[PDB]
Parts: structure tokens; sequence; C-alpha cells
């Protein structure tokens, strides 16, 4: 089905717009394209520094009566220097302010680390380490929920926490909501099936993200693997007479997964939801999955001694 039930009753879209490197000259083009074929999910953050000209789409759409309010499933994140509890809601509002939203569908604590609070959005020493916060993902936890009481929000979750970290919510003592999802990257080459399991045994929702394998990610190389050009993943688009963006999108939907592909061009958006008219055989799926390399594309060296850095645990 289309749609996936979260912890609050909401239907979340299984396919939605991503717009991290979405440049703002692009992006609101690219979100008016996106809702006129149909997506009904955007996932949107204050770091990608683009939310006021995704909101300005958003306007242009509701106003021109494409869609209403309730239609869509609007997602962002709490970056990493606003997990102190007092600076909470001011980052939920200043999101809010930018969408030009009144609530937000999702809203994310967007990495498990807390960051040195301030204007800059990777603050580092001189050395290039990044600063961390004095916060833990607990007390982040309990201003979240406050979002969700105060109405700002109607479901909160997590974005790149490991099993550990998700344990530690879930078991707070008085929590008062759990978390409807975890987004984590997730494609052909990090397949994450310990963690998804987890998740999933949980009633928790994950988001697949960068599930193209983000070829646009500022620190690639060259030689560096590439999905959309992997032969063997070409080979089972041929098959189905479909193009390999479609199968890596189709097959996260095929495990029960949200998934997030970006793209700021017209013609890519719209073959992106075309994904809807097929269905993967059980040997494909187990053929992608079985391309696993826990090749992990989004991590920071500079993140890599903060106590709440996420990847050094096995899932
Ligand atoms: N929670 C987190 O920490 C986190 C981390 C990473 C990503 N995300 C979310 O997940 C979204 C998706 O991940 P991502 O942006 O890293 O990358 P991605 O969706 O895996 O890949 C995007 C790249 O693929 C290209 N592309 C898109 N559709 C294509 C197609 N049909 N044919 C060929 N090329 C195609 C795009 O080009 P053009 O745009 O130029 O067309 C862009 O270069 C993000 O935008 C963000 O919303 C979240
Ligand atoms: O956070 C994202 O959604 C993607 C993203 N990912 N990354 C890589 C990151 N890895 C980490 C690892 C940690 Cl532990 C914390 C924050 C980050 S951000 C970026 O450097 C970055 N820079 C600007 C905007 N978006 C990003």
């Amino acid at each position: 089905a289309s749609r996936l039930l979260l912890n609050n009753g909401a239907k979340m879209p299984i396919l939605g717009l991503g717009t991290w490197k979405s440049p703002p000259g692009q992006v609101t083009e690219a979100v008016k394209v996106a809702i006129d074929v149909g997506y009904r999910h955007i996932d949107c953050a204050h770091v990608y520094q683009n939310e006021n000209e995704v909101g300005v789409a958003i306007q242009e759409k509701l106003r021109e009566q494409v869609v209403k309010r309730e239609e869509l499933f609007i997602v962002s994140k709490l970056w990493c220097t606003y997990h102190e509890k007092g600076l909470v809601k001011g980052a939920c509002q200043k999101t809010l302010s930018d969408l030009k939203l009144d609530y937000l569908d999702l809203y994310l604590i967007h990495w498990p680390t807390g960051f040195k609070p301030g204007k800059e959005f990777f603050p580092l020493d001189e050395s290039g380490n990044v600063v961390p916060s004095d916060t833990n993902i607990l007390d982040t936890w309990a201003a979240m929920e406050e979002l969700v009481d105060e109405g700002l929000v109607k479901a909160i979750g997590i974005s790149n926490f490991n099993h550990l970290q998700v344990e530690m919510i879930l078991n707070k003592p008085g929590l008062k909501y759990k978390p409807a999802v975890n987004q984590i990257e997730c494609h052909p080459y990090l397949t994450q099936e310990k963690l998804i399991q987890y998740c999933q045994s949980k009633g928790i929702v994950v988001t697949a993200y960068s599930p193209l394998g983000s070829p646009d990610r500022p620190w690639a190389k060259p030689e560096d693997p590439s999905l959309l050009e992997d032969p063997r993943i070409k080979a089972i688009a041929a098959k189905h007479n479909k193009t390999t963006a479609q199968v890596l999108i189709r097959f996260p939907m095929q495990r029960n997964l949200v998934v997030i592909p970006k793209s700021v061009t017209p013609e890519r958006i719209a073959e992106n939801f075309k994904v809807f008219d097929f269905e993967l055989s059980s040997q494909d799926m187990t053929t992608l999955l079985s391309y696993n390399r826990n090749w992990r594309v989004c991590a920071l060296l500079s993140c890599t001694s903060h106590k709440d850095y996420p990847f050094h645990e096995e899932f």
C-alpha cells in the first residue's frame, strides 16, 4: 500500500521527496512539480538551508487548490546545535516559520549528537573536531515530547539512531510518546537488516534515506561505488523495463520502508514516482540484499569521538 500507519494513527506516504542539496534557487520548482505528479510527503531539514523555498512551493499549491494541508505529510528535523531542552521549541518554531506552516506531521531528532549551540551548523575547534554540547538524548526527547503536547507537531521520531540509542528512549522513565520513525541510511550497499528488524519489531517505522546512494554528496570521489551505475542493478532494471533509480526506490518499499529519493530535475522527479506499477521478484530482492558492503555515505570523520556517535555499534 502507498501509506504506512504510525503510532499516532496518521498514515505516512511511503514515497517522499528528499531536499538535501536541492539549491534554494531550484527547490521551489522541484517541490511544485513533485506535488503535481503525486508526491504527498516532503522530507525537509533546517540544516538543508532551503526550508523557505520549500515553504513557498507548498503555499503556492495550497492557494492554487491543488492539495489541502491535511493531504500533505511534511517532515522536518531538529539540528544538532539545538539539542538543549530550552532551544528545541524555538528551533521547531523557526522551521515552521520558514515552511509557512502551522504544524509538522513529523519532527525528528536529526542526529543523536548534540553540538555546541551557536551560529555555525558544524562548530569546529582549531583541529577540525566537532565541538559537542552538554546534552543527552533523553533530555532532548523530553523537549520533543512537549512539541506534541503543544500542537506544533503530530509525531516525533529520530534519525541516525543505533539500536541502543532507540532502546534508551524506549526505556526512558516517564516516556510520554514513543518515537514514530527512525530515518536511517539504507540502500543495497548498506542494507541495515539488523537495525530494521529491531525497529520494526518495536513498532517504529523506518525511513530509508540516500536510497540512490547520494551521488551528489559533497565528499564523494569519482572512484567510489555508484549504485545508479552498478551494472548488476542495471540488469535488474532492464528485465522489468524500468530505470535503475526506479529499482532502487522500489527495493525499500518492498521491505515496508518509507523512501525519500531526492531530485531537483523535473523529469527525474516524475520518473522516480513511477514505482507503483511493478514488483521486484523474491530473487531480485535477495540479490539486492546480497550487495550489502556496510558502505555508509553519510557520516563525518569529525564527529567520531562524540559520546553519542551512532556508528561504532554493530547496529
Ligand atoms: N536524516 C539524515 O541524516 C539524512 C541524510 C541523508 C539524506 N537524508 C534525506 O534523504 C534524501 C535523499 O538522500 P540523498 O539526497 O542523500 O540522495 P539520493 O536521493 O540517494 O540521491 C540524490 C541524487 O540522485 C540524483 N538522481 C535522482 N533521481 C535520479 C534518477 N532518476 N536518475 C538519476 N539520478 C537521479 C539526484 O540528482 P538531481 O537532484 O540533480 O536530479 C541527486 O544527485 C535527502 O535529500 C534528505 O531528504 C536524510
Ligand atoms: O544531515 C543530513 O541530513 C545530511 C548531511 N549529512 N552530512 C554528514 C553528517 N554526518 C554526521 C554525523 C554525525 Cl554523528 C552528526 C552529524 C552529521 S552530518 C553533512 O555533513 C551535511 N551537511 C550539510 C547538510 N546535510 C548534511
